[PDB]
């Protein structure tokens, strides 16, 4: 039996070869089990070589320490220490002459563990038929979970013991573009769990390099996860050539909720930045966008509602008749450069300016858009001119619509034509089933494509955000091009009928661990029928709680996402959209209880300036808050953003109140919450 | 009830809706019957009624129109093709699904053509096609010569057997590749070629294959009805389709002369005329040699070291890795070749093994295999070009893909640059391994996208393409005549692998040729593959004298000399052939041809009043009574004959041959034998202007 303890002594591993020859290990936090014997290892697809699991035998073992700070290029504070005690284990097979490594870091706040597959005679090509890594709990514990799906994560939280998620797993699965759910008990990673005995657990991984996407797949009647990879055209779980290693795999573990939130474990196991010159170009970005029009169905991508279908290169769009519903025409576009000039933002947006859009959606379309060929209302070089005379970057536009051959065909020209073109940041999506089909969006086969995109758009100085790409699992430490993912139900689905009350006080717990999300908060007209009639959609916040998600939903990508028109009516509490910083020297974490509330404060990187947000479920919150985190002797103006007394997401959303004052470190605040509500504060040193 | 006749009144083609609905032809030849009634139609996919694209249709219209054009290929058999026939289109509702297609009918004085036309229409704009049931139907149990029907090689010997035997012989016919998917114990491939009792030969094969999935045959052999077998995709669906398309065409060749059949331009003349405006200031015909035939055989590696199990490219450091002393594609050796070509008037020379990655190449199913750019440390590609470059020739440079596609599309643009600036405008391609994307076969329409995008994009950059292992050809060289190339069949190279049979080069030239020429790689002379590696006792199924005649009987604008400049230098009086040998003709003449026993052609070297003739013969040899009609009157010629000797044999004594020169005139009478798997070539050059 091998042991490893954390820095700080409060954690313990075990590790020890089983009767079977299976690895086996276990994991306990301040004398508690967070983790029961569990079995590692993979069975392989046949060409007893198909077993990789069992008659192992300890070859070796080593422990080592590790402790070094390291500095994000954008991030929730300024330097992350990475300090670690480190188990590693040679275990030979003698059945199939072949060995392979496990290694787990321990950390004060959990555990890292992966497989290491070393070039030998005997291991060199192989397919995964499945990874057997198993994750035992302690108990029937509260999780807060997604249905497990090959190609969505667009789904609301649901809050239930392990034993509940079999039958509630079907409702659980609501319509989208593309879904493929595998199982009764699968659920997607991060997994957020609440343990009776008063611990925090998340499950996930961490560096999904070369390899298929994990699920976690529940045995409910023994409370064992279990990895579950995404399978590719064949049913295969992926193709490895040694050396190679799998991603880690991530418990982290605390009794303070809010320790979770502050874990860096997922970047940590992370390569660092392989981008020499990162900081000279790569930057945060607040932008307002060409966009909600199409979402709630007031505006369309669409130049023209008059073709049945499109050939690119044959349709003569200048031939056509404008639908007069075409949002992103010049002059629009210009009213938006002219409102994000006015107000300080960095970009804009623009959705539905190439030729193709009349066909994007559900046909399984190769040659669906060529990435270059602007509408004939659209004009990319007076759109240009405009925006640089203004001070004001343009953000491009790649909806791909899951034609990921044809996409890679235009990258490099796609890729050529933003840069001549003055645009260094792409929006990118991929909508429909997978081309070329059978892959799913997890695959290893799509895991490829993503990180091709992310490392081109490094060679050509542009930063990525990828739209239903895989969720992120801290790749941003290696390549910080990649500010951005959606990966995750957005602010987008509270026009197709709202996000869960509760849903912003779960997302920081679960999809935020790995990188950022562009949510795209900021929408103050919450009744989608003032944008579109016909849609009785209705956004699940107050104002106030939308001013908070630029503090509690972290990004260096901000949009503000409704129209300039709806900001004009509230441009007093729009001012905090306008101060908000999106890069921070320092995160405090002052409350957190997943499904309930989330309270942050950040200091704007650079500043003795400070930004706090709170966000609340269903019964809303009271927060009392202090401020010793402010600077000794130092005066500071206070502007708090909060709920009306009467305030309601449901009945009264857009009842706020503001109120300037002095702050110090000796100021206390207690603040409610409305149902779906919460509250900003801006706190700029005098 | 409708009802079409060749331009010369020999054909006639029928056509009615059945009783059911099912469109119904049938097809006669000088009254004969070449297609029983055989019906045409689609079942697709279910997104009921919907999914029946193959009956309830009802004649809504009909026209007959005549068509009589000549055209001139860039590169061919001849100066000019006549492009002559009459046409049936028949536009055909289905009320129950409120949706038309027309099926387009053109009759030549040598065959049949018929494809589908899906127009644009409020009910048929997306579909995915589940088969296709385009219905042949024999009038008997014919005489097949055929390969087995797969999804992703051609790489088979020929057999010959009734339509009755086919079956009970397929499992002996599937022989092991690198990548193979038989889909049926009666499929089979096309171009098929067939052989009746009542003296007629038919070939069923199908032109302009494009954003479609290949189609192979599945023989009924209780009815003789063969039908449409499309290749499936990873998802086992056979198209995805958008309106306004069209299926590529299905042709019926037929004649009572087997000479006619090699002589049909049906294929070329079903095909889009010529997409390149500028081709003929940068296409050209290519004669090389290659760094190639030591690895086929073993005698050398594509391999730099022999000291890696495995690479990875980018970490991998060759610089640092022990030569094996067996790598062929290095500096010093390839300017030898470089030297060979220059003094005997070659165009080209291949090099393959000059990139990092044949240490680990072969049938892993490797994403990251090549990357078409780094040059091992022994391969100098800008002294290499400089060299070639001062002796008046052109690399040919290798793309290997070991059909990693994404892969090869990921580095295309990079790559065809890199061949641009170091002076390569021709490239051999290869697709070796199951296909990546895995699930894909080599004949899908994936795989058909991604080899015409590769033709489309190399004539952007003026590149001309030789692709190995792509799904073979059907006549979209008219179209993009930059694709001088394809093997796409069973090439010289499994001369190293155990041997072709006898009589192969007597059926490819009815089967392969179809649809486009082949880089065969003829001219092996030493044919003991022991003499180039001891532990390799194959033999090529050949005398040399047949080698030589392969130069004419296996038409390409692409001919390598496929075997090493020190076997050429023992037998140069025979090499002087394959040195004068033109590669572009104005003329050809089918003098003799019986599929899997003998073909004998005569051409005229493009510009010139020169003649080339080559005779390929199968097991039992051949006797020829030549006549010279097709010389000019009045003009005399140096007529140089490269025959078998008396006591040849492909077996027993393959380099035994004899040279007469001798002064000929179109009133010449030659008699001559062929050895068994034996065969003749004749250089035929006017005395006037004679080189
Ligand atoms: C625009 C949106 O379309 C799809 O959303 C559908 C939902 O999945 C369904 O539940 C149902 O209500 O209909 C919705 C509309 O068809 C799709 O699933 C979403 O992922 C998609 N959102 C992306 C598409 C865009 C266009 O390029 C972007 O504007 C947007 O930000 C993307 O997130
Ligand atoms: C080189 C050759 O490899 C494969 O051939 C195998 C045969 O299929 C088997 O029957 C058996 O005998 O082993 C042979 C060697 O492994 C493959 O199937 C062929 O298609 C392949 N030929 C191409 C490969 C090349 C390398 O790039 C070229 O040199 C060659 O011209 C290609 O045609
Ligand atoms: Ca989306
Ligand atoms: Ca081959
Ligand atoms: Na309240
Ligand atoms: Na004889």
């Amino acid at each position: 039996q091998q042991k490893l303890t954390s820095p700080d002594g409060n954690l313990v591993l075990t590790f020890q070869v089983n009767k079977e020859g299976a690895p086996t290990y276990d994991l306990t936090y301040k004398g508690k089990v967070v983790i029961k014997p569990s079995t590692l290892g993979l069975e392989l697809k046949k060409e007893s070589k198909s077993n990789l699991y069992n008659g192992f035998k300890l070859k070796d073992a080593q422990t080592t320490t590790f402790d070094e700070t390291w500095q994000p290029v954008w991030g929730e504070e300024k330097e992350i220490r990475n300090q670690y005690n480190e188990l590693a284990v040679i275990l030979f097979q003698p059945m199939n002459d072949r060995s392979i490594v496990v290694r787990f870091r321990l950390f004060n706040d959990g555990l890292g563990f992966r497989y290491e597959f070393p070039q030998q005679k005997s291991l060199n090509y192989f397919v995964i038929k499945e990874e057997h890594s198993q994750f035992a709990m302690a108990g029937n514990h509260i999780a807060y979970w997604i249905p497990g799906d090959y190609d969505t994560q667009e789904y609301d939280y649901t809050i239930s013991r392990l034993s509940e998620i079999r039958g509630l797993m079907q409702q659980a699965i609501t319509p989208n573009s593309s879904q493929t759910p595998f199982s009764p008990t699968g659920v997607q990673t991060a997994l957020m769990m609440k343990t009776d005995d008063g611990l925090y657990i998340n499950l996930h991984e961490a560096a999904l390099i070369d390899y298929s996407c994990m699920h976690l797949n529940l045995d409910d009647k023994n409370m064992i996860f279990e990895s579950w990879l995404t399978p590719d055209a064949k049913g295969d779980k992926g193709y490895m050539q040694t050396p190679c290693n799998s991603p880690w795999r991530t418990i982290i573990v605390s009794d303070d909720a809010r320790n979770i939130l502050a874990s860096r474990i997922t970047l940590n196991l992370n390569e660092p930045c392989k981008i020499a010159d990162a900081a000279s170009w790569i930057k945060p970005v607040k932008y307002i966008g060409v966009w909600w029009d199409m979402i709630t169905g007031k505006g369309s991508w669409a130049y023209t509602d008059e073709l049945t279908s499109v050939k690119l290169g044959v349709t003569d769009y200048s031939k056509t008749k404008p639908n007069g519903k075409h949002s992103a025409n010049t002059a629009n576009v210009k009213r938006y450069i002219d409102f994000a000039a006015a107000n300080g933002f960095d970009a804009v947006l623009v959705e539905g300016w190439n030729e193709g859009w009349e066909d994007w959606f559900g046909n399984s379309k190769d040659y669906v858009f060529d990435f270059l060929t602007a509408y004939p209302d659209f004009d990319v070089q007076e759109i240009h001119r405009y925006a640089a005379s203004k001070g004001i970057k343009m953000m491009m536009h790649h909806e791909t619509s899951a034609s990921v051959r044809n996409y890679e065909r235009h990258l490099d020209k796609a890729y050529q034509f933003m840069v001549d073109n003055g645009y260094n940041s792409v929006k990118s999506g991929y909508v429909g089933n997978i081309i070329p089909r059978g892959e799913h969006h997890y695959g290893q086969w799509m895991n490829n494509h993503y990180l091709y995109a992310v490392k081109k758009a490094a060679d050509y100085k542009i930063m990525v955000n990828a739209h239903e790409a895989t969720r992120p699992t801290g790749i941003c430490r290696t390549y910080p091009n990649l500010i951005g993912n959606e990966s995750a139900r957005g602010t987008e689905y509270e026009s197709f009928g709202g996000n869960k009350v509760y849903h912003t006080t779960i997302l920081p717990f679960t999809r935020l661990v790995g990188g950022p999300m562009d949510y795209t908060p900021g929408i103050f007209e919450t009744h989608c029928n003032q944008m579109n009639p016909a849609n009785n959609s209705q956004v699940r916040s107050t104002i106030a709680r939308q001013l908070a998600l630029y503090v509690t939903m972290y990004s260096p990508l901000q949009m503000a996402a409704d129209i300039p028109e709806n900001y004009e009516r509230f441009m007093d509490a729009f001012q905090f959209i306008k101060d908000v910083a999106l890069d921070w020297d320092k995160t405090i974490y002052l409350e957190a209880e997943p499904g309930e509330y989330i309270t942050i404060a950040r200091k704007a990187k650079g500043t003795d300036d400070w930004y706090i947000g709170c966000t609340a479920g269903e019964n809303g919150h009271d927060s009392q808050l202090t401020f010793d985190f402010l600077e000794p002797g130092k005066q500071y103006v206070a502007t708090v953003y909060a709920d009306a007394k009467d305030a309601d997401w449901k009945d009264n959303p857009q009842a706020y109140t503001i109120k300037k004052g002095i702050l110090n470190n000796k100021s206390k605040l207690n603040l409610h919450a409305a149902n779906g509500g919460g509250y900003a504060i801006s706190i700029k040193e005098v």
